[PDB]
């Protein structure tokens, strides 16, 4: 019946065939159905059976259209590869003379089903007269919405478009969902003679294509962009207007305007966020404060301009710059003539128990380097806001495998440094502190405190803490009290990993005020000894 | 003819995700592909298998061309189970490696295993679906492979091996390890001969050991030296229960300047001396359990230099040791790491006839986005990601190293 070899497949091992029961339906509806599997069976795409088959599926009925429901089926077919999630980015596609989209719809019913599984698709028409037997029938082809159809049909597709694909190096075909998108290089002339080969080479096989009158219009809407030929828009985003907005209102909001910050620089949710407090419901009415109503009149400007982009030359280099847009918080634009965007993007503020700065840079560059692989299968140079000293310094010494592609210095505030150094050696003529703390572990009360060798001495009792907090404020006061110099001995197990790692950010607020410490003294030499040994 | 393989009872077949690859290895990985397709060592495959296995392109040393490299690891460890160590090829003056993978494209797969070989080539920007395919072939880098083939391997190999005695051949994976006691240039010209015999179808164990920790010495001592000593030895204790820092504590009484300098009591100056011998052996009663996991523990000791530690339980090492960068690695962090690893990882399989499971000082992301760009074995051991303890390093950065060092004039 049908030019295309069939795919074999199976239930998972074990499960069988569906048994749903069909919903009653009433007499306009049953007879729609009735017309459009008269219809469908001269086509070829169902058959009629009613005998040995014991599976069957829900039809529905929403002029009428027939909807079946393979939930069931589908709960029971085997596993395929995957109809791939990820979809190209347009900052990896190339400038074509010519593009032409082709709606392979109907082609998704035009490819034979593993007629050895067609049983499992049986459906039935019922009755006015519940009683007398339902018409029941069965699928010849891929079902629209079963399991196996995305896989089965773009596999189809691929051995089809082989040939043609051969014959026309000079030729770009992109099959997704059901569409072709077709590009090259060619006069539009010839390009527009080519598409009709491929047209009648794809209906050889039994697939149909609109004709000339009906293929679909470039630019076109493609996930969020504008795709011209020669460059890629952004669909302009909207922001509501409202005099009454809900908590849905506020983080569907919020949830666009997250989205925008990677495309638009200076959009900010900090204030819209806030009206999230304590929130009751998700349609309760909160009202935008001053700020909130001010931020978010600012972004309403911000996304008034037009964000446009450029294809991919491979001709040319594949650059990435780097900005830290506040702690934690990392901006990029990859390009390849100044000031011609491929791609921009942002990481959220990074935020976790301790790390620094330069780690920190290091994290933002292997993420991009990920995406930079699967975009355009090659790695940027890179433009950085730190000293090739500065990277020597800390990377040379850290204790973890730590690298950054090939890059080069780029001066422009706030460069990334080293916030501190913990010195190597004990410092001669500063003041010595031996700190400790201790507290009870079961009720939370804890005294902190030093001893120096010229003689300083200070203790504090705390209450509601814990002892990890009493050993690290013994540090913290010792910091506090001494000059810009100092020594400092602890038996404490998480000052040793501060030697180790010297951290300038952490989820600790304690830590946090240490490091401020840390920061401002001119030479800090931090020394760990052993517990409840006859030290101190 | 084909023997059925199965899988282990109740395991199903890899279904691993292909990691992203430059155009580069892309490219390579195609022409390869096209190639053995045409002979008929693979097949294009339908959707309707959902096995995967990532795969790789290498550059493996000095070569103007790409090896395609799969990663079999989930797939070796379900494949079933089916020639001991030759435990005298750790003790030969020079063991060299073969890579004789290309034996096993000579025979081909059993049917009904072949779908769990699959494996995809990646597109760039997903402009394209990956290329599916799966292997008619015994596969290089599968566990199967020199086992199913080793019938015809030692076939090949008796009139060799029954013509030299003095010779050691033991075989891994895709490789063929072989020691002898012979000068360097007989050596190789022995080497070549056997290529020849292969053709018809550099290390040096006398290094390798438990290395000695060697405690600081010196003229006076400030309270912190004594400090950074008794943390050191009171960690290492967890070793050498002999060892003791009690008299040396007793000069740590007292609130002095951290650079204040102190005289050893005549007491913690035989303590030091006790410890210094108790340090001056590896720790008895240490033997190898072909039963247990074995353990390779790295860190980063900075300036390009890497300490290890190989084990199968805690503080109770079957050797330990020290590796410096090579040429060329000096601003690469993790070229220097994966160098280490497959040399410790060689020396384990020269010594034990396995892969050891890697305790890497290094972030999971790091290492799976760049560690194919410099590998170059034909195996593929396993790795864990962690967090070293700052005393382990500051205890192994201790070991005795060359008076002078290896001289070669
Ligand atoms: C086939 C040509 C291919 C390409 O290289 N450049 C462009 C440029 C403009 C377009 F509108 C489409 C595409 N192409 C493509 O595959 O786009 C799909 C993801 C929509």
């Amino acid at each position: 019946i049908s030019p295309i070899e069939t795919v074999p497949v199976k239930l998972k091992p074990g499960m069988d065939g569906p048994k749903v029961k069909q919903w009653p339906l009433t007499e306009e509806k049953i007879k729609a159905l009735v017309e459009i599997c008269t219809e469908m069976e001269k086509e070829g795409k169902i058959s009629k059976i009613g005998p040995e088959n014991p599976y069957n599926t829900p039809v529905f009925a929403i002029k009428w259209r027939k909807l079946v429901d393979f939930r069931e089926l589908n709960k029971r077919t085997q596993d395929f590869w995957e109809v791939q999630l990820g979809i190209p980015h347009p900052a990896g596609l190339k400038k074509k003379k010519s593009v032409t989209v082709l709606d392979v719809g109907d082609a998704y019913f035009s490819v034979p089903l593993d007629e050895d599984f067609r049983k499992y698709t049986a459906f039935t028409i019922p009755s006015i007269n519940n009683e007398t037997p339902g018409i029941r029938y069965q699928y010849n082809v891929l079902p629209q919405g079963w399991k196996g159809s995305p896989a089965i049909f773009q596999s189809s597709m691929t051995k089809i478009l082989e040939p043609f694909r051969k014959q026309n190096p000079d030729i770009v075909i992109y099959q997704y969902m059901d569409d072709l998108c077709v590009g090259s290089d060619l006069e539009i002339g010839q390009h527009r003679t080519k598409i009709e080969e491929l047209r009648q080479h794809l209906l050889r096989w039994g697939l149909t294509t609109p004709d000339k009158k009906h293929q679909k219009e470039p630019p076109f809407l493609w996930m969020g962009y504008e795709l011209h030929p020669d460059k890629w828009t952004v669909q302009p985003i909207v922001l509501p207007e409202k005099d009454s907005w809900t908590v849905n209102d506020i983080q569907k909001l919020v949830g666009k305007l997250n989205w925008a910050s990677q495309i638009y620089p200076g959009i900010k949710v900090r204030q819209l966020c806030k009206l999230l407090r304590g929130t009751k419901a998700l349609t309760e009415v909160i009202p935008l404060t001053e700020e909130a109503e001010l931020e978010l009149a600012e972004n309403r400007e911000i996304l008034k301009e037009p964000v446009h982009g450029v294809y991919y030359d491979p001709s040319k280099d594949l650059i990435a710059e780097i900005q830290k847009q506040g702690q934690g918080q990392w901006t990029y634009q990859i390009y390849q003539e100044p000031f011609k965007n491929l791609k921009t993007g942002k990481y959220a503020r990074m935020r976790g128990a301790h790390t620094n700065d330069v780690k920190q840079l290091t994290e933002a560059v292997q993420k991009i380097t990920t995406e930079s692989i699967v975009i355009w299968g090659k790695t940027p140079k890179f433009k950085l806001p730190i000293q090739k000293e500065t990277w020597e310094t800390w990377w040379t010494e850290y204790w973890q495998a730590t690298w950054i592609p090939e890059w080069e210095f780029v001066n422009t505030p706030p460069l990334v440094k080293l916030w501190y150094q913990l010195e190597k050696e004990p410092i001669v003529g500063a003041e010595t502190f031996y700190v400790d703390g201790a507290a009870n572990r079961e009720t939370k009360l804890g005294k902190a405190g030093y001893v120096t060798n010229r003689g300083r001495q200070k203790v504090v009792t705390l209450t509601d803490t814990t002892n990890q907090k009493t050993e690290l404020q013994a540090i913290y006061l010792a910091l506090q009290d001494s000059g810009l110099e100092v020594n400092i001995v602890t038996d404490s197990q998480y000052a040793l990993g501060i030697i180790q790692a010297q951290p300038d950010q952490s989820e600790s607020e304690l830590v946090n005020q240490i490091i401020e410490q840390l920061i401002k003294k001119e030479k800090v030499y931090l020394a760990w000894v052993p517990a409840h040994k006859g030290i101190g």
